[PDB]
Parts: C-alpha cells; sequence; structure tokens
C-alpha cells in the first residue's frame, strides 16, 4: 500500500478537471469552472493517489501557495493549441517549480487538446515552456485527448516509475 | 475484495489481445497471433479480474469448450468494420451462450475498430447479431477503439456494476 | 434500510441515462446512444433504489415486457419539447399501464429538457398523455431540467412518499 | 543482490525506447518520441538493473550531462542503417566517453534495426565509429532487433560478465 500525493496546476481552459473524473470515473462530464478546489482519489497500479484540483481562474491564483505542502509530483497541464497563452504558461510553470517546497516535485507536463487543427506538438512545447532549463529533477511532456482518455494512464504510470 | 472471471472470445482480427494489453499495460502493443492462450490480472475499482484470452484462429476453435467452466462474464469482441464475417460472429455468439455452463454469463459486445472508415455503429452491429432474441440476461454494446483505449474501462465499468 | 425498485421507460431523447449519471454521480455525463440495458443503485434518504435503465429504440421495445415484473414505481421520462410524438409517448405509456404487472406500480411522468425554446408545460403533458383520464392510480407530473439537476430529487422524494 | 547502474545514449531513431520496454515488458509496444526522460529497472540474471532512458533530440543533448554521475555502464544505440550519419554518432560516442566522469564506464555498442535491407555489419561499424583505436577500456559490438529480443538478453549478459 503506496501513497502520492499529486497537485494539479496551470491556467484556464486547461482541462484539468476533465482529466481527473476521466481518471477516476471513466467517463467525460461537463464542467463548471471551479472557484475552489476539487479533491478525488485514483487508485492504479499498486499505489493510492490523492490528486489536488486546484482551480485555475485569475481570481484565484494566489490559492496555490497553501497546497505546495507535501507534493511529491507537479501535473501543469497546458492546452497545447492556445499559443498566445504559452508565455504565462511558462511564467506561472517557473514561478511555481522555483519555489522551496516544490524543490523535490517531479514535473509531468500533459499537453491536453492534441485532436484540435492548430495543435503544438510535445517539442515546441518543451521549446515554448523552457523546460531544457529543469536539470535537478525528473520530468516528461505527455500528450493527451482528455474526452477520450487517450495518455491518461499512461503519464499516471511514468508518475509511478518516476519517483524515487 | 472481489473477483470475476471473464472469458474473452470472438472472431479472428477482433482485436482482444490489444483490448487486453491495454488494460493490463497502458500502451499499444505489436502482438503475434496467440495459438493457445493469454492471462492477465486487471485490478480497476475494488474488484480483481482474471481475464481468459482464448485464440480464435481456425484451427484452435474447440479450444473454447475448456475455459466456459467458472465464467461470470463473456467479452465477445466483434470487428465493426469486417462486414463479410458477422454472420460467423453471430453463430459462434450464439453457440457459446446458449450452452448449459455459459447461461449466467454476462454478454457484452465490443465493438472495436470504431475510427474505420466503413465502421458499423452498435445499432447495425445489434441487428447483424440478433441480440435483441437475448432476454434472459443482461447484455450490452460498447463502441470503441482500442489503439487509443476508447470505452475500455467504460466496458469494464459496465460489467462491474451489472453483476448481481 | 428499505428497498424499491424502479424502471425507467421512454421514447428515445428521452434523457433517461443523463437522469440516472446525475443522481448517482451529481456530475453531468456525456452520453452515447445505447443499445442493451444499465442497472445502477441510488440511495438518497434511507430507501435504497434499483434502478433500470433500458434503451428507447423501435427495434427493442419488446425488451421491456421482460423487466416488468416485480416493479414498484414506473418512471415514465418524456422531452417536453418534442411536440411532434406526444402522442406515441401517449401510446406508449397506455401499453405500459395497462398490462397485468405494472398495474401496481406508482407511476412519475418525467417531462425532461424544459429549458428548451418551445418545451411544453405540465398542464400540456397532462392534457397530451391523457393522464387527466386516469382516475383509479397514483399518478403525478414533474418537470426537470437533468443536466443542472432541477427536478430530479423532488421527483424522488415523491416517489419515496407514495410507497408504503 | 547485486546492482547495476546502466545510462541509454543516442542519436534519434535509435530505438532505446524499444529496447527498454522489449527488456521490460517483454513485448514490443507503440512508442511516442520522448522529450523527456524515463527511469526503470529491470531485473535478468542476479543483478538489478537501473537503466536510464534519455531522449536524443538536439535541443536536449546538454541534459546528458547531469545524468553521468555514478555510471557503472554505457548503452550507446546506433541505427545501423542510417550510414549517412554515423559520424554524427562518432563524434557524440567520442566526446562522451573521453569526460572525466564516464572514463570507467564499460561500453556497450548497440546496433539496433539489423534486419534492415541497407543494415551495416558490425565490423563496419566498429570501423566507423573509430572503436579500433579504443585501447585503454572494455567495448563490445553487438547486432540487435528490437522489435524481437535479438541480441537484448546477450547484450545484457555480456555487461553482468564485465562488471565487478
Ligand atoms: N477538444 C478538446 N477539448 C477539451 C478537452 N478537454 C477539455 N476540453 C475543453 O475544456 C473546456 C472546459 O474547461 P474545464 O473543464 O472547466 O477545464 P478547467 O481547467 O478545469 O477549468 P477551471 O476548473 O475553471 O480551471 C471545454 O470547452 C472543453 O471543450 C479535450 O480533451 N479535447
Ligand atoms: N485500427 C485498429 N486496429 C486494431 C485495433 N486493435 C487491434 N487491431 C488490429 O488487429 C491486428 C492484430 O490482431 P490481434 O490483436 O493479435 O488479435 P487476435 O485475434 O488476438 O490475434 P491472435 O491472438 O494472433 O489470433 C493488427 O493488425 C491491428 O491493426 C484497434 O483498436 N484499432
Ligand atoms: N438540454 C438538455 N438536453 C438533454 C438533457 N438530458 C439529455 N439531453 C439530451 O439527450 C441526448 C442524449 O440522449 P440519451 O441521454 O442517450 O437518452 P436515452 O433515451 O437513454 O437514449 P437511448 O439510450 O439511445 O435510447 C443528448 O443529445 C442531450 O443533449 C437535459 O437535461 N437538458
Ligand atoms: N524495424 C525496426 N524498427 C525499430 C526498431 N526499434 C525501433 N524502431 C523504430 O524506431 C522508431 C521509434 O523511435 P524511438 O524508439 O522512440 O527512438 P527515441 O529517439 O529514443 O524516441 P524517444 O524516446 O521519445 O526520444 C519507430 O518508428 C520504429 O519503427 C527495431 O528493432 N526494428
Ligand atoms: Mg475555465
Ligand atoms: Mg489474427
Ligand atoms: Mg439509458
Ligand atoms: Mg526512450
Amino acid at each position: 500500500n503506496k501513497e502520492m500525493r499529486i497537485l494539479m496546476l496551470g491556467l484556464d481552459a486547461a482541462g484539468k478537471t476533465t482529466i481527473l473524473y476521466k481518471l477516476k470515473l471513466g467517463q467525460s462530464v461537463t464542467t463548471i469552472p471551479t472557484v475552489g478546489f476539487n479533491v478525488e482519489t485514483v487508485t492504479y497500479k499498486n499505489v493510492k493517489f490523492n490528486v489536488w484540483d486546484v482551480g485555475g481562474q485569475d481570481k484565484i491564483r494566489p490559492l496555490w501557495r497553501h497546497y505546495y505542502t507535501g507534493t511529491q509530483g507537479l501535473i501543469f497541464v497546458v492546452d497545447c493549441a492556445d499559443r498566445d497563452r504559452i508565455d504565462e504558461a511558462r511564467q506561472e510553470l517557473h514561478r511555481i517549480i522555483n519555489d522551496r517546497e516544490m524543490r523535490d516535485a517531479i514535473i509531468l507536463i500533459f499537453a491536453n487538446k492534441q485532436d484540435l487543427p492548430d495543435a503544438m506538438k510535445p517539442h515546441e512545447i518543451q521549446e515554448k515552456l523552457g523546460l531544457t532549463r529543469i536539470r535537478d529533477r525528473n520530468w516528461y511532456v505527455q500528450p493527451s485527448c482528455a474526452t477520450s482518455g487517450d495518455g491518461l494512464y499512461e503519464g499516471l504510470t511514468w508518475l509511478t516509475s518516476n519517483y524515487k
């Protein structure tokens, strides 16, 4: 019986709630923007995941500071078709991961909405996010389509196996 | 701790091995046609599934008779694009489910390969299989695309919840 | 604890699956047109509800007769905006409730999709379904909007209060 | 209980991911090109292998220097059919093995894709990589086919035998 605490952060339109509920229930759901946070538990292999879905609306950005404590892995969900805000995404990612508490956290970049006609590929995303500047911890980029569940469990497996 | 035994049967090119290993490992796999059988264990919600993948090649069709015993649910995987063998699929389904041992088995029709240009919808599948003649047990048709994992866990959840 | 068996019947596009999923999960689930049926358990106050969700296609109408046995309450879901087929809805309802097994069942009329631009009002539903001529049993009409959850728990409470 | 740390480096289209997954799962899998890296554990004989699988894109080559520390063996995977770019592999291999930390690592040259119609033979690979001029360490060239497990376990055995 193993346990791991995961924090889900990112800008709006990233699709974190869809990811979390497709993991838990297995079905796609229609969502109302979260003004606080959601806590769901997902069991996969032999490890119990306590996943925290903190909302990404601009009015509750400072709320992220209260859920860094005790985090083992960070899932930064990115809208791979929202090219206009990838700079803000990069800024937020590097503001999160360079704190004192998040130093030991595993960084998983979850590129969602790969089915869109103008979707950005994982390499262009690792370029835009400046991920090549992260050299002291494990990180990975997983393309996905959340409405179908394409790539969720593979990223969860990567989070499970790369925890040391 | 609950347990359930599942038997996977169907014609060749149905994609049962791809389904089983996309459930077990999480990745799409390259396969060689099984001349015997494969056994994998997949725990999902709270129930431990022992899934039996018996090959569907013509030369090992009589092998199906040795794995009816103790079956709680049957997954009949159907190629929803190969229209030319849906009659043999119907024949085999009704030969399986009308045995004495398989009377208490739950019937899940798994229409695979939905992304093909001439894929049959579940309505045409229920018309070609004659599933309306099954009126003494629970049954359900689930369209899927096994390479992406689209709809596998939905069918697994249906098998879990409809066992009474 | 107390138990009650409920059968959900209705035409296509009625929304029975959405109602059941909203009652069970609290989420608005994106659904796929179903062939076959589901069985789900919902606990509300102190009563355990075993709800049967049978499809509404024309080719699976005869399957309704094999799940009448033991029914305590019937939920007849009606698309309150499909004025062109309220007569078909009336035909189906009167064929159901005038059988031998369903005569002791409590009848709840569930007018869904109340927020549509041309939605019918409950009085028009009563007049079109011919419920105004039913004087020999306990029935009640409840409008609803299943995606938001409005009207669902009121109808469930009415079914609970009238079952003794 | 023996342990050994192995670092897998190479150019694009080398096939390191397929090799690692054939070693770990025993089954060839469909792969997505990584831009980060994986860490996987493979147990073979009596020795536990901690294998590092780092991507080989040009923009992530500098990340290799932060995983040299503690290396006991280096697996340099070469596309034996890419005759045009074997000089780049030679340059990179000589830049790796002549560093301060990687000087004491056991070098295994893994020529993958041996079944291709224009595949190079191990002698040609020795001559092209300049390994014939390396007289100060243990090294070994081996052809392989990752999709079938050809030569993977033999190379792992060679790495095991030469590590003391
Ligand atoms: N094409 C496509 N769109 C998606 C996918 N997942 C989510 N969306 C879109 O995401 C939008 C909904 O946003 P949310 O589900 O609320 O995402 P969120 O980040 O959790 O929102 P907040 O909780 O307010 O931060 C919908 O318009 C969907 O169309 C996907 O996998 N594919
Ligand atoms: N497009 C598509 N093709 C699939 C899918 N699943 C399986 N296939 C095809 O199925 C073929 C392989 O057959 P198998 O997966 O081995 O099915 P099988 O009946 O278990 O074969 P044997 O065990 O050898 O008898 C491949 O050519 C795949 O292209 C799928 O989800 N989508
Ligand atoms: N606006 C609105 N639409 C709804 C609501 N509930 C269901 N729908 C619509 O109903 C359609 C889906 O039909 P289903 O949920 O599958 O109903 P069903 O009777 O179980 O369908 P079948 O099983 O194929 O007979 C979708 O297009 C929804 O838009 C609702 O509460 N509000
Ligand atoms: N024929 C053949 N092709 C192979 C073999 N191994 C790998 N490939 C090919 O290699 C390609 C996949 O590239 P990867 O194995 O992911 O190489 P990579 O650069 O390490 O990818 P990343 O890990 O994401 O960086 C596929 O197109 C395969 O066809 C092999 O053993 N035989
Ligand atoms: Mg939003
Ligand atoms: Mg085959
Ligand atoms: Mg339904
Ligand atoms: Mg790799």
